[PDB]
């Protein structure tokens, strides 16, 4: 029975995880699709779409509202798209980079319990939590989904099996 | 009667501006009171109550996401508050000052239609346009609001002695 057993609990730990995993959240505007595509550039939460569950969550709190930003090759360009521009969010974010091959900003910070302290300015702190649903590593996310998905079954059918 | 249409014009304008006074907007995360008060601190949001209704659109935006931040005696002292703490937003402001006499943060901006851009860092914009109801100048514009309501009712009582 230990066998059969270890199997039905490694299948309720995979369930679990799944069930983390696939809880709503690590939205985005929905117009900062459109905007990114009428700007010329990329979001930097597609750009970080491969970053691993392990490093998601410390990222994406690190980048701070910056993370909604919208990644182009120059600011000086974009401008001409800026002047006169209403329907988007309240604080839009643009940062001059190559998509393809881009640089990570930096940021002066220290780190606590699941969360992170970036010192703005003097006497300016923002403090970001992990998000139990990071806006970065989206792909990596649902590939392991699918892959612990996939698993779960395996183990199911083994199960029933006996 | 060209008098008592001034009357009604007039009556009318105020109304209108009563309107657009009156939007909702200019919210903040319901949490962030207690936790001004649990860090010791005070809202710039209520610190800046009373921007005038000039200058509350473009100050709030300038802020950025900065202008929720909850400001405080000294930032190494709230230190021991943020130490694991969770039930916030994903982005948390604190900004070392005196309510009482608060000094404005310093911003590298440049105006546009109605609209803000301000560098982050190098080749980091933020694009902020102005709110249709800005965070900053709430106190003020609780009194235009009143004012005006009773300056209408005035009118109103003119108009229909004619």
């Amino acid at each position: 029975h230990m066998e059969r057993d270890e199997v039905g609990a490694h299948k309720n730990a995979v369930d679990e995880e799944i069930e983390r995993l696939s809880q709503p959240g690590g939205s985005e505007d929905q117009r900062l699709n459109a905007l990114a595509e009428r700007f010329g550039g990329v979001l930097l939460s597609e750009i970080y779409d491969d970053v691993s569950l392990e490093d998601a969550p410390y990222f994406s709190a690190l980048y701070g509202p910056s993370r909604h930003a919208i990644v182009v090759p120059d600011l000086s360009q974009v401008t001409e798209h800026l002047e006169g521009l209403t329907d988007c969010p309240e604080d839009l974010y643009l940062i001059e980079g190559d998509p393809q091959s881009f640089d990570d900003s930096v940021f002066s910070v220290d780190e606590l319990e699941k969360a992170v302290v970036v010192k703005i300015a003097d006497r300016q702190w923002r403090y970001s939590r992990f998000p139990e649903v990071p806006l970065f590593g989206r792909a990596a996310r649902e590939s392991r989904i699918e892959s612990l998905h996939a698993e779960r079954e395996v183990l199911s059918e083994r199960f029933a099996t006996l």
